This record gives structure tokens, C-alpha cells and sequence, in this order.
């Protein structure tokens, strides 16, 4: 129905830039945004194996580890129409008290180029636990990437570059090493006039 299981739901995800201005009058630009404050379409995981690494922490090894219902594909239309602060903010919820490990991998032509690993202990909210990874500074690699992408002279060239750029997020129970959520991200640029959009799929593999 949405990005999440009964065990862990994504409330909100965004990657953004706050101009130096923002101290005077506060602005933020969203490169991409999901808020989850009708069942999903499905995509065969086999069709995207090669956009991600092989061996450990590759999509095939992770899917075999399971559980299979925990795997999602997000297609983003990134808004690239904008020395500020580059940030990433993630919020999850559960009925269960856990310590999460959240691993984010950037891949270029299916190869790992940069990885960020964060742990977040649960905090009590109104009849649920919340995991708040807010305003995490964007790594130099992606800030630099976004500045270059911004400057290409055609949208189709931006989309051709993004064809070979993916992100894999794996959220695990730090204590039991159970996988809770695995999200593969693929990317296109939005038009000049349109903001960030996404489509969420279930990732499936034929039992057959
Ligand atoms: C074309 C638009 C790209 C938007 C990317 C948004 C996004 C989406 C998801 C995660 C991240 N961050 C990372 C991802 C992987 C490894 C990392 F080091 C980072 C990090 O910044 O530390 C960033």
C-alpha cells in the first residue's frame, strides 16, 4: 500500500539545500521528497540486479537473505532547478522499540562509490516509536555530483547520466541483524517547471 511494512514505515524522506539567505528569510529546495504522514505495482528485482553491486550487500544477496516483502523501488523525478547547507532527512515509525542501522550506498554503473552508515535508537511519540535521522549533511560526492548535473546543457543528457546512478538503502535491526526495509532508488530529472515526484513499486521475484 505504501513504502513500509507492519514492522517499520517510512514517514518522511527528503534531500534539500538551504541557501545562505535562509537565515534572513527561510527557504529550502527539495531535490526529492516522500511524505507518508490502493496496492503498489510490482517490478521484478531481476531487471535491476545490474544497477547495484554483486557479492555482499548486492540486491541478489539481500533478496535471498529476505524477507522478500521488505523490498521497494522508488523512481524519483529530481528537481535540479535551483555554499548553502546540503542535507538529507529520514523519519521512520514502528510499534517495536529497536536500534536501527541505516546504510545508504551510491552506485555508478552498478559499482559502490560512497556509503554512509548511521545508527538511530527509538524515541517515544504518541502511541508509536519514531526514528529521527534529520538534517544529516549530504556527503561531498553527492553535493559535487548535483552541481555538475545542474550545469549540463540538456535534460536528455542529465537523464542519460542518471541512467547509471542509483542509491540502495538497507535498514536493519542493529541488535538481531534482521533486514526491516530495503529501498532501491532510480532517478530522472523533472522538467524546469515541475517539482520532485516519485513512484513507489514493490520489488518481487517469481517463486517459480
Ligand atoms: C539526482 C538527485 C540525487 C538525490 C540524492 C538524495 C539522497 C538519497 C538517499 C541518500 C542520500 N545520501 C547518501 C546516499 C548514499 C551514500 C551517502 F554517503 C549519502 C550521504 O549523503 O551521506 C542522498
Amino acid at each position: 500500500r505504501g513504502l513500509g511494512t507492519a514492522r517499520l514505515q517510512l514517514v518522511e524522506f527528503s534531500a534539500f539545500v538551504e541557501p545562505p539567505d535562509a537565515v534572513d528569510s527561510y527557504q529550502r529546495h527539495l531535490f526529492v521528497h516522500i511524505s507518508q504522514h490502493p496496492p503498489l505495482e510490482s517490478v521484478d528485482v531481476r531487471q535491476i540486479y545490474d544497477k547495484f553491486p554483486e557479492k555482499k550487500g548486492g540486491l541478489r544477496e539481500l533478496y535471498d537473505r529476505g524477507p522478500p516483502h521488505a523490498f521497494f523501488l522508488v523512481k524519483f523525478w529530481a528537481d535540479l532547478n535551483w555554499g548553502g547547507f546540503y542535507g538529507v532527512s529520514s523519519q521512520y515509525e514502528s510499534l517495536e522499540h529497536m536500534t536501527l542501522t541505516c546504510s545508504s550506498k551510491v552506485c555508478s554503473f552498478g559499482k559502490q562509490v560512497v556509503e554512509k552508515v548511521e545508527t538511530e535508537r527509538a524515541q517515544l511519540e504518541d502511541g508509536r516509536f519514531v526514528y529521527r535521522l534529520l538534517r544529516s549533511p549530504m556527503c561531498e560526492y553527492l553535493v559535487n555530483f548535483l552541481h555538475k548535473l545542474r550545469q549540463l546543457p540538456e535534460r536528455y543528457m542529465m537523464n542519460s547520466v542518471l541512467e547509471n546512478f542509483t542509491i540502495l538503502q538497507v535498514v536493519t535491526n542493529r541488535d538481531t541483524q534482521e533486514l526491516l526495509l530495503c529501498t532501491a532508488y532510480v532517478f530522472e530529472v523533472s522538467t524546469s517547471e515541475r517539482g520532485a515526484q516519485h513512484h513507489i513499486y514493490r520489488l518481487v521475484r517469481d517463486v517459480e
